[PDB]
């Protein structure tokens, strides 16, 4: 199945934060309604934050996360969880190799903000 | 029900990251096996990161998040989600007032690292 | 926080299924747009299905689960999870006593159908 | 990523329930520590329950769900959600055709029981 794609409510501010846990340098691409709006590039084997930004979901609400290492697309896993029918988390893990820890880049999307 | 309490595998490193979205200064206490190991204090209405640390779950694996604003306990909501039977997110939201956005402090715990 | 309340897309068919794990007879009330549309009454200490029905979320999309045992409201826990940005689960546990297993009535809501 | 594989606590009773939403007849295979312990076969386009059993997780706690239609493996999506650090749901969807609704067989695993 496709992973890393989420439908947010329209015109909503959201946070996106990425962490790295790999020998490989991670590139996280964030798209909103099919346009790249953020890029995080970094490397850590100890969960360093490689980016955190506030974005708007726009008219369409479509948010897509892609992860690559040296140009190779990482395999993604994702889900959305809603707490108290209002607090949302869109969650991504990614795997750049074959150990299947799925933490090589970890991406957390959160809304609402403010 | 009690919220903000999670059982991690023993002696395992985990990331804890807190975000703020409130007029109130947030205090996030992180306890491992019933002892405070970290406290994050900060203020933001724009999802600023008020703390991010790597911690160890210790022998018992018990991790508890408590949130307060000027000595008043916030109401917590939480859940744990596991992707691909391997990547874990323990998620906390909190409410310090009456609008019920539950984002006033948001805490994300992730494991494994590395 | 309020638990057991979920916002579904309007005019959408959904499944609701309840399981019992308690000495006490469970009465699960399902409200759609603030009107009772199903009542499941049963008893089991071994996960018997006490109801499974197809319902419609109607104009407003509001679904609420309440559980009582001998007329006393059980404490609820809940969350929603979405897989592949499409497959939805709204999940409820309930506690009728002091052992905090939260499984005394378990309620699973799933959509879409068909 | 591999989907439909879950680690339960050892030697633990759990519920497994399968629902169908497809023109295709669903065959759901349940394995405990790499051996089949149940098979559910049925058809519905209205969320009928095609199986519900109580099973034991065995010494290793490994539970796997596989779904096929007329011998063809369905694509799976899955996650586990834990409420109140106690109440567990392991969730599977599956897709047998081209519409990507992932509901064609839906499997819910719940524990603890009792
Ligand atoms: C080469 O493998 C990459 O780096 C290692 C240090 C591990 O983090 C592994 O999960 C990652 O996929
Ligand atoms: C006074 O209320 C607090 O501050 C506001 C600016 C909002 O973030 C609200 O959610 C928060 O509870
Ligand atoms: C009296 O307590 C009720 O029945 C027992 C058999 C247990 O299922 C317990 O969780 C439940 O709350
Ligand atoms: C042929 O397609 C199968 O049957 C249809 C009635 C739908 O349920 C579709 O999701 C399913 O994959
Ligand atoms: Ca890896
Ligand atoms: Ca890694
Ligand atoms: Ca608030
Ligand atoms: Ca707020
Ligand atoms: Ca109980
Ligand atoms: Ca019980
Ligand atoms: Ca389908
Ligand atoms: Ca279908």
């Amino acid at each position: 199945a496709t992973q890393g794609v989420f439908t947010l409510p329209a015109n909503t501010q959201f946070g996106v934060t990425a962490f790295a846990n790999s020998a490989g340098t991670q590139t996280v691409n964030v798209q909103v309604n099919n346009e790249t709006v953020a890029t995080f590039t970094g490397q850590s084997t100890n969960n360093a934050i490689i980016g955190s930004k506030v974005l708007n979901s726009g008219g369409g609400g479509k948010v897509q996360i892609l992860v690559s290492v040296n140009g190779r697309s990482s395999d993604l896993v994702s889900a959305q969880v809603i707490l108290a029918n209002e607090l949302n988390f869109a969650l991504v893990g990614s795997e750049d190799s074959t150990d299947n820890d799925y933490n090589d880049a970890v991406v957390v999307i959160n809304w609402p903000l403010g």
